[PDB]
């Protein structure tokens, strides 16, 4: 069924969350209640979706109302890149747990590696600065061992990235959060984190096709749509069920009820094992590239490769 992942830490990291990345304040709200209605135990956050308010005024609801227990609820957020000195990280997590009104999150990533200054909205090069992995995790694992962490992870490390961390961590990243969906298939990380008891989860599944910025290629791809004909599924239940059978989780956002609902009934079927094999065909091409912390004077990173260290 591939319901739940077990974390280096032993808990249960439930292996559907809904995203909310580009979920508006005036819409998540309700497609939270929905989520978690349908039978979501995990919710994605990030402080710096400009959201994670109107998500806590819900999950309030929700446990008021007796629709779920705190305790049966994996919640997820990330630290910015504007909070990574350790004395702003615990201050950036009070403020997501203040506006989620939880006591704890059940996991918090490093967003991405690298540190902006704080003081302005739009991201520009000018405000990058020189990145201190090591430190910030040290203050990550303050807060894992306060327990206003419960699990404490990764996000858009690359192998030699999170490799280098794992050396010299005392707490090992229990998650590394990563673009994977059948067009970025991610299997030297994936090996990787295997080896070293990390997790791998999935963001984009579907492609992220309502981001302009990106093309929309993904649930388009016609391997993916003949498995998804074949089998009397969507496409996106197909990219979704991919990635469960591929051994990590998957992090569908979505603000529409229906398609909410779709990407959840991916437990009671399979795809078997010839068309599985189909999807290594697939080319590949890595969406999220992470331009916007790449700069050829202005930042650590000077290309798209360096941030990567090749995984491109
Ligand atoms: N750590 C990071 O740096 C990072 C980066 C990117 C994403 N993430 C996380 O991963 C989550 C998922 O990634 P994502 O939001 O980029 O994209 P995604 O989940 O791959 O795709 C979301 C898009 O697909 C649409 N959609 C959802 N279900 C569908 C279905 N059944 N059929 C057709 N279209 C469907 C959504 O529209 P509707 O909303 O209208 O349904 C939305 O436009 C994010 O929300 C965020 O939580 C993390």
């Amino acid at each position: 069924a591939i319901t739940f992942f077990k974390l280096n830490t032993g808990a249960k990291f439930p292996s559907v969350g809904l995203g909310t990345w580009q979920a508006s304040p005036g819409l998540v709200g309700d497609a939270v209640a929905a989520a978690v209605k349908i039978g979501y135990r995990h919710i994605d956050c990030a402080q710096i979706y400009g959201n994670e308010k109107e998500i806590g005024a819900v999950l309030k609801k929700l446990f008021e109302d007796r629709v779920v227990k705190r305790e049966d609820l994996f919640i997820t957020s990330k630290l910015w890149c504007t909070d990574h000195d350790p004395q702003d990280v615990p201050e950036a997590l009070n403020r997501t747990l203040k506006d989620l009104q939880l006591e704890y999150v059940d996991l918090y990533l490093i967003h991405w590696p690298a540190r902006i200054k704080k003081g302005s909205v739009g991201i520009k090069p000018e405000n990058l600065l020189p990145v201190d992995i090591p430190s910030t995790w040290k203050a990550m694992e303050a807060l894992y061992d306060s327990g206003k962490a419960r699990a404490i992870g990764v996000s858009n490390f690359s192998t030699k990235k999170l490799a280098d961390l794992l050396e010299l961590a005392r707490v090992p990243p229990a998650v590394n959060q990563v673009e994977c969906h059948p067009s970025w298939r991610q299997t030297k990380l994936q090996e990787f984190c295997k080896s070293k008891g990390v997790h791998l989860s999935a963001y984009s599944p579907l492609g992220s096709p309502g981001t302009t910025w990106l093309k929309s290629d993904v649930l388009k791809n016609p391997i993916l749509n003949m498995v998804a004909e074949k089998l009397g599924k969507s496409p996106a239940q197909v990219a979704l069920r991919w990635g469960l059978q591929m051994g990590h989780s998957v992090l569908p956002k979505s603000t529409n009820e229906g398609r909410i609902k779709e990407n959840f009934n991916v437990f009671d079927w399979s795809i078997p094992d010839y068309m599985f094999a189909k999807f290594a065909e697939i080319e590949q091409a890595r969406l999220v590239t992470g331009s916007f912390l790449v700069h050829e004077t202005l930042s650590p990173y000077k290309s798209i490769e360096e941030l990567w260290d090749g995984e491109i």
